[PDB]
């Protein structure tokens, strides 16, 4: 087990692009700034090589635009749950992937 346990408080800015702000822990505390994008590569990724794992599912990715910040705030939620199964998930509680994903900055 590698169980961390996270939040995604809120969702943020490099001033341009937003970002979900992944608040990680396990005393050890830290946050990442993961953007829409990266939540499917990692997924498209991690599926790829582990099992035959449903449980947490990504919404299909919206192309309409605007891709702006009150997206991603509609999005927090989902995405929080999403990252937070993942953990709870066997077989993923060693990805590298997954810890990168997590690794700060």
């Amino acid at each position: 087990l590698a169980a961390w346990k996270i939040s995604i408080p809120y969702v943020d800015f490099f001033e341009d692009i937003p970002v979900f702000c992944i608040d990680v822990e396990r005393p050890e505390h830290w946050s990442v700034y993961r953007r829409y994008l990266e939540f499917y590569v990692l997924e498209s990724k991690l599926t790829e090589f582990h099992g035959a794992f449903p449980d947490a599912q990504l919404p299909s990715k919206r192309i309409i635009g605007p891709k702006n910040y009150e997206f991603l705030k509609s999005k927090r939620e989902e995405f929080q749950e999403y990252l937070q199964k993942l953990l709870q998930h066997p077989e993923l509680s060693n990805s590298q992937l997954l810890a990168d994903f997590l690794s700060p900055n």
